[PDB]
């Protein structure tokens, strides 16, 4: 329902303390209606399409205030490219080399801790440092066949 | 060093979970020496060049496991060429967040081949396809102490 999506959106603002606007709603909502990974000219395609006189320079703000208050998150691949992310739960990726196309995919919780414990040990072997406050990222690149 | 070549060598191996042999060793180093793309033809006259009594099977056979294995990478041409690519990164990293500096580090084979186990057959499940010719990166963020 547009009444649904109007005051599901307005929730996501609010809860980020982001001052709600009609470019805002509309944002929130092409931009979280489905799990993607657009670069910023893919996101101003997206918002232009249905929203023709928002200008360049509008849409890129809120994109990067989206980020700020992470309601988008940022994910850079290995290239310098920085893709806006609409899933913000904790997840990682496997990469098409064939076409580029990225799948979020997930490890299981116990096995994640394993990777995260052996790697922080050998951190800590190679440099004699421990690293703190310790975030996994994983990505997974390869052909996907057919 | 012939040293260091043998040992460079055999840690690529290890890491990939490849059984150690005298012409694995021979095939890492030629291959992975030096950044380079080759086709399958060019990749036995190069081994066969320096391993004259090695059958085309055999070189074919490790080939296709380096591949499968991710030590080599597969370029896979629109135009229906497929280049097998050395320029592949066999450690993970660890990032200082706060000073943006970078640490290489290693994952133990056996955990390394159960992450990518496990996270072939999700991306097989949810996808309907294979991920083949796999590399896992991993990276760890977190705060350097001291
Ligand atoms: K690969
Ligand atoms: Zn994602
Ligand atoms: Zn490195």
């Amino acid at each position: 329902s547009m009444k649904d999506s109007y005051e599901r959106s307005k929730k996501i603002l609010e809860d980020a303390g982001i001052n709600v606007t009609v470019q805002r709603l509309q944002m929130a909502n092409l931009l979280l209606s489905k799990p993607q990974h657009l670069t910023a000219d893919q996101v101003f395609q997206l918002i232009n399409e249905h929203m023709p006189n928002a200008s360049r320079a509008t849409i890129f703000n809120n994109l990067k205030l989206f980020a700020e208050k992470g309601i988008v998150n940022l994910l850079e691949l290995k290239s310098g490219i920085t893709l806006y992310d609409s899933n913000v739960i904790h997840h990682h990726h496997a990469i098409d080399e064939k076409t580029g196309e990225i799948y979020d995919i997930s490890l299981d919780s116990k096995l994640q801790e394993k990777v995260l414990s052996e790697l922080k040990q050998d951190f800590k072997l190679k440099t004699g440092s421990s690293l703190e406050n310790c975030n996994l990222s994983i990505t997974l690149k390869g052909k996907k066949n057919p």
